[PDB]
């Protein structure tokens, strides 16, 4: 019961009884704490309650040391000094933001602000908090059972009364039961089992509620910078493919991190990659929140980097499938690819964290945590997608507030920019630098000519709160008949039930944008499907449109967003 205070590092022996995570508070902040909020339970060795046989006084403000022990007003001794008293709670060693972090249900977008605009231990805090305020979260939704199983892909569920039914997409991953991880998509059900089992009748499914660790790192290392490359030594021979990073590269070991702003195809992969072969003696860790991510730096690395020195590290519990061509789990290569929740406890020359926009602080601070490192640099783009926030139903989330890194790279800027994209027609770069990117983006390829937008709002139906519009997928058909090219197209839209409806209509593979978020397909057809926040958020409609190498068709129910697509019109 002895710790440093979450506030200010001042010594105690006091804890918040009513925090959920318990943060040690010295006895000027524990005092500012109780007296300010609706926390008045505090932990010492034994928790400050009245000793008096009976008494259920635990409020600490209602409490004083009667010796060595406490009481309430009604049982104190006349020798008694008040627990709270001159801006301070008795404890050995002898907070706006804080209130707030700790007393927040994380539904509203201004907790989120708070928690990234906050101090660097209340960015712990608050992290922490969050993110076992989400857990708990989890244990709200009522069990699954298999009722009946129609096929090897598709079964139907009971559920339980009394309490609500989650959302069923990619997003929400059950339990079966432990036979498994299960994934279910929209009586009939679709059913994705991690492991192949015949599926029994009676078996339920629940979403994992996972143990929420507690945070000892910083999101980010204070910052050094230095005047010569430090710890890293560089090529003189260095490959013309990569010449372009080299300034980059350079200043990469001349600072303790470094944030890359890399918008959609203008070379994050090719960067990492680089850096590899500019400082080749460099132990190098690559890490993402995702497998795709962490596959997407593997496959770039076998056309680079010695495969013999590469090792791709997987956690036994196994949930998709993911890169096979480096040696699995060996911690000690040189390069080492691993996403951030099966990290090792390691050291490195360079830590390399990519898609920086889905991480989390509390990944920010995990990855410092489990990996000590000469230099760490931060990849992606804060004009692209965040980690969905489960729990966040008020307001919108500015990518200023996604976490520390993207909050510094709205802010003073990055220490790095790739801006020229090599992947979109000028059409699509065009019409995103102007979007988001302050017109800092450039295209390296000319008007493809097969990018085309069309205002139709059709109309909306819902599955239960996903959005379908058939209309704007009967357009697309029409447009499929007399352009034959687009049979191979990928069809994107940002709802799933739009997608399964697309899917049986259209028959071509279909993402929502945010499974699209690191993948280009030659073509691409995008429905928007309404007009609600979540389908006119300008970071999700960039990375819609940015996934396309030669054209796209843009089926718009927002009239700023139609206006804004630097593509040909159709008619109908
Ligand atoms: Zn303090
Ligand atoms: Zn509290
Ligand atoms: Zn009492």
């Amino acid at each position: 019961a002895v710790g440093a205070c979450v506030l200010c590092n001042s010594q105690t022996s006091l804890r918040c009884g009513a925090c959920i995570r318990r943060p040690f508070l010295c006895c000027k902040c524990c005092y500012d704490h109780v007296i300010s909020t609706s926390h008045k339970l505090v932990l010492s060795v034994n928790p400050y309650v009245c000793n008096a046989p009976g008494c259920d006084v635990t409020d600490v403000t209602q409490l004083y040391l009667g010796g060595m022990s406490y009481y309430c007003k009604s049982h104190k001794p006349p020798i008694s000094f008040p627990l709270c008293a001159n801006g301070q709670v008795f404890g050995l060693y002898k907070v706006t933001d804080f209130n707030a972090i700790a007393t927040c249900d994380w539904t509203n977008a201004g907790d989120y602000i708070l928690a990234n605009t906050c101090t660097e231990r209340l960015k712990l805090f608050a992290a922490e908090t969050l993110k076992a305020t989400e857990e708990t979260f989890k244990l709200s939704y009522g069990i699954a059972t298999v009722r009946e199983v129609l096929s090897d892909r598709e079964l139907h569920l009971s559920w339980e009364v009394g309490k609500p039914r989650p959302p069923l997409n990619r997003n929400y991953v059950f339990t079966g039961y432990q036979i498994g991880e299960y994934t279910f998509e929209k009586d009939a059900v679709v059913y994705r089992g991690t492991t192949t089992y015949k599926l029994n009748v009676g078996d339920y499914f629940v979403l994992t509620s996972h143990t929420v660790m507690p945070l000892s790192a910083p999101t980010l290392v204070p910052q050094e910078h230095y005047v010569r490359i430090t710890g890293l030594y560089p090529t003189l021979n260095i490959s013309d493919e990569f010449s372009s990073n080299v300034a980059n590269y350079q200043k990469v070991g001349m600072q303790k991190y470094s944030t890359l702003q890399g918008p959609p195809g203008t070379g994050k992969s090719h960067f990492a990659i680089g850096l590899a072969l500019y400082y080749p003696s460099a132990r190098i860790v690559y890490t993402a929140c995702s497998h795709a991510a962490v596959d997407a730096l593997c496959e770039k690395a076998l056309k680079y980097l010695p495969i013999d020195k590469c090792s791709r590290i997987i956690p036994a519990r196994a949930r998709v499938e993911c890169f096979d061509k480096f040696k699995v789990n060996s911690t000690l290569e040189q390069y080492v690819f691993c996403t951030v929740n099966a990290l090792p406890e390691t050291t490195a020359d360079i830590v390399v964290f990519d898609e920086i926009s889905m991480a989390t602080n509390y990944d920010l601070s995990v990855v410092n945590a489990r990996l000590r490192a000469k230099h760490y640099v931060y990849i992606g783009d804060p004009a692209q997608l965040p980690a969905p926030r489960t729990l966040l139903t008020k307001g919108t989330l500015e990518p200023e507030y996604f976490n520390s890194v993207c909050r510094l790279m709205k802010t003073i800027g990055p220490d790095m920019f790739l801006g020229t994209c090599r992947r979109c027609p000028a059409e699509i770069v065009d019409t995103v630098s102007a979007l988001v990117y302050d017109n800092k983006l450039k295209a390296h390829k000319d008007k493809s000519a097969q990018c085309f937008k069309m205002f139709y709002k059709g109309v909306i139906t819902h599955d239960v709160s996903s959005a379908i519009n058939r209309p704007q997928i009967g357009v697309v058909r029409e447009f499929l008949t007399r352009n034959p090219a687009w049979r191979k197209a990928v069809f994107i839209s940002p709802y799933n039930s739009q997608n399964a409806v697309a899917s049986k209509i259209l028959g071509l593979p279909t993402q929502t944008v945010d499974s699209s978020q690191g993948s280009e397909y030659d073509y691409v057809i995008f429905t928007q499907t309404t007009e609600t926040a979540h389908s006119c958020n300008v970071n999700r409609f960039n990375v819609a449109i940015t996934r396309a190498k030669v054209g796209i068709l843009c089926i718009m129910s927002d009239r700023d967003l139609y206006d804004k697509l630097q593509f040909t019109s159709l008619e109908i």
